[PDB]
This record gives structure tokens, C-alpha cells and sequence, in this order.
């Protein structure tokens, strides 16, 4: 049937208006609770409702971040409402329903042994670094960059950052947990038990999803944090004593105490391999900033005026830059916004 509730509009002021929707179905689950998909009775727009349980004697870090974020490549928080077993409540996050994720379209290609077109790979990754450079400016680290958290529309080719329950405003001094992120996309510093990491861990996970697109399979598949490090050393090579010191110092076992360059599939664009190399660096500082990655030579086909999607539709919102977005090296604005 239909259901109406009083929700405070996200990002906007505290003016709880009434929202009514129908046709609710579960599109996902998790430890937080469950995410639904409903249809707003007005305009018939399909949304997503994330029912996360929360103790009333606190404040959801996700909700605080989502209300302070507004970017084309980030799923906007439309509204939010509570619908609660004593000192607890269920926080429901109403967001725009993006119809697909990068993992699903990547799996559909992997099920047929076909590489995703580089045009798709270049547009998705660029929209990822654009959302990263946005959230990284405010000092927020997603801490869960994965293809399942990279929503995408098939027609408009618009990608948006999905989850934010693992994100935290990384401040100086404040120690944060190490065992974060998905294993296949976890940075090496987190495996070594570093509590002083920066937002460059999202860049490592960005380099991992890039390789998964140019290879049809996860680049670093392990069953444990230690096993994940063996996959990294097998490809990236043995980290030197400086890089092991650039991250947290710790001793670790291994299957053996043993850097193949030819790892990517044939016909892989060399410009992407150069980008993926600057992203998957042992040293967290050598990793390109999300804005520095946007200005890479691999993202030059999109910066061309005559760029167009396969279905004839023009390039989606590729520019639309803000001063906050360019807080890291504003000089690079001419490469992020060509005269085109
Ligand atoms: O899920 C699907 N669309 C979908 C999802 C979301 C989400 C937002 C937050 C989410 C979450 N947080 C933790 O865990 N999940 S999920 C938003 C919009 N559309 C269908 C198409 C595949």
C-alpha cells in the first residue's frame, strides 16, 4: 500500500515536510539494516531508503556527512526520517535510486569474457576521482571504495558515490581503525596496522577498481589481510625498507620472502597502466591526489570537445567544478575544465 512519514529534508533546513511513497522492495542488506527502493507518490521518482539502526544517545556519522555533501557524482540525500528496543531508533536515509552499479556491469562483461570499453572505464573513474576530490577537500575519507559502492546509470552514464557508513572526517591526532575497506581494495598501510593513514587509502582502492576494469577480475584477491599483502607483493613487488617505514612498522609472515610489469591484458591502453601505477604506490604520499588523477593523460579523450557516448548522448556532467573541489592545486583547473 502507501506510506507517509514526516522527514527532514537533507542538506536543507530543519523543516520536516511530509513524504509519501509506495512500491517498496529490498535492494540490499547489511549490518546497518536494509536498503529499500520505493516510488514517491509525487513525480513518481524512484528512491532508496536505508534503514540503519542507531542508538538515540548519539548521532549517525553518515547522516552528518550526507547532509554536508552535494556533488553530481555522489548520491544526494533527499530526506531522512526516524522510525524505530529502548535506547535505539531506526534512521531511514532517503536517497536517489541509481539503477545500477559498476560491479554488475563489470560482472555482465566478465560473464562473457569481454573487456569493458575504455570510454566507460575513463568516464567512471574520472567521476570517481571527482567525487573523491570533493569529499577529500572537507577532510572526509570514504574508507570503502568498491565497485559495489559505485552506482551508475546506463543511459546517462552518470556515476555516483554510494555508501558512507564507513566514512569519517580524518582529523589529525585522532586514531582510526586499520581493518577498514574491502579486502581486495584495502591499502597496504591498513594491512600493516596503521592508524595514521590519510585519504590516500581511497586512491589505492581507486587504483584497484581501475585494474579490475582493465582486467575483468580483482587485481588483489586474498582470503585474509596477510594473504592480501601477498597478492600486492606478487604484482607491485617487495616494498623497500623506506616504504615499509612510510607505513606502520610491523612484522608479518608470508608464503615466501621473494615485480612483473606485463600483468595487464593485451591491448590495454598504456596511459591507463601509467595512471594505475601512480595510484597503486606503496608510499601513501606517492599516490596521485584525486584532482591530480583527474588531470592525467588517460583522461584526455573525455576533455575533447567532440566526445560522445555510444548511444549518441553527449558527455554527461563532466565539468561543473567548484572552488572547494579545486582546493588541492587550483592551477590544474584549465585541464579539468577545457575551453570546450
Ligand atoms: O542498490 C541499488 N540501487 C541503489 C542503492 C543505493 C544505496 C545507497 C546506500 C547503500 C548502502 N549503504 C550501505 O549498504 N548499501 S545502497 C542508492 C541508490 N540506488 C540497485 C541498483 C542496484
Amino acid at each position: 500500500k502507501v506510506t507517509t512519514v514526516v522527514a527532514t529534508p537533507g542538506q536543507g533546513p530543519d523543516r520536516p515536510q511530509e513524504v509519501s511513497y509506495t512500491d517498496t522492495k529490498v535492494i540490499g542488506n547489511g549490518s546497518f539494516g536494509v536498503v529499500y527502493q520505493a516510488k514517491l507518490c509525487d513525480s513518481g521518482e524512484l528512491v532508496a531508503i536505508k534503514k540503519v539502526l542507531q542508538d538515540k544517545r548519539f548521532k549517525n556519522r553518515e547522516l552528518q556527512i550526507m547532509r554536508k555533501l552535494d556533488h553530481c557524482n555522489i548520491v544526494r540525500l533527499r530526506y531522512f526520517f526516524y522510525s524505530s528496543k529502548k535506547d535505539e531508533v531506526y534512521l531511514n536515509l532517503v536517497l536517489d535510486y541509481v539503477p545500477e552499479t559498476v560491479y554488475r556491469v563489470a560482472r555482465h562483461y566478465s560473464r562473457a569474457k569481454q573487456t569493458l570499453p575504455v570510454i566507460y572505464v575513463k568516464l567512471y573513474m574520472y567521476q570517481l576521482f571527482r567525487s573523491l576530490a570533493y569529499i577529500h577537500s572537507f577532510g572526509i575519507c570514504h574508507r570503502d571504495i568498491k565497485p559495489q559502492n559505485l552506482l551508475l546509470d546506463p543511459d546517462t552514464a552518470v556515476l555516483k558515490l554510494c555508501d558512507f557508513g564507513s566514512a569519517k572526517q580524518l582529523v589529525r591526532g585522532e586514531p582510526n581503525v586499520s581493518y577498514i575497506c574491502s579486502r581486495y581494495y584495502r591499502a597496504p598501510e591498513l594491512i600493516f596496522g596503521a592508524t595514521d593513514y590519510t585519504s590516500s587509502i581511497d586512491v589505492w582502492s581507486a587504483g584497484c577498481v581501475l585494474a579490475e576494469l582493465l582486467l575483468g577480475q580483482p587485481i588483489f584477491p586474498g582470503d585474509s589481510g596477510v594473504d592480501q599483502l601477498v597478492e600486492i607483493i606478487k604484482v607491485l613487488g617487495t616494498p623497500t625498507r623506506e616504504q615499509i617505514r612510510e607505513m606502520n612498522p610491523n612484522y608479518t609472515e608470508f608464503k615466501f620472502p621473494q615485480p612483473w610489469t606485463k600483468v595487464f591484458r593485451p591491448r590495454t591502453p598504456p596511459e591507463a597502466i601509467a595512471l594505475c601505477s601512480r595510484l597503486l604506490e606503496y608510499t601513501p604520499t606517492a599516490r596521485l591526489t584525486p584532482l591530480e588523477a583527474c588531470a592525467h593523460s588517460f583522461f584526455d579523450e573525455l576533455r575533447d570537445p567532440n566526445v560522445k557516448l555510444p548511444n549518441g548522448r553527449d558527455t554527461p556532467a563532466l565539468f561543473n567544478f567548484t572552488t572547494q573541489e579545486l582546493s588541492s592545486n587550483p592551477p590544474l583547473a584549465t585541464i579539468l575544465i577545457p575551453p570546450h
